[PDB]
């Protein structure tokens, strides 16, 4: 495999949330635009 | 070349159509098929 230079590739943007129990709220001690991928790193095969 | 794991890479979504010349939706075909036009996406090393 070929992998992205950052070893992840495309990500969505995530904010940190904390539980208040079953209700969640934004966590203001966490950055609100974290780049995180779901699943495996993007790859190409050769 | 390096190729995507599914050997295609980016695709658009296509519905099946049939000639009725006039064309209409073909209901026995899924309306959201991923098919690429052209060659598979590739990188070169």
């Amino acid at each position: 495999y070929c992998f992205p230079l950052d070893a992840v590739g495309r990500t969505d943007t995530y904010q940190g949330i904390k539980a208040n129990q079953t209700t969640w709220t934004k966590d203001d001690s966490v950055n609100d635009a974290n780049e995180i991928g779901k699943g495996n790193p993007f790859a190409m095969e050769i």
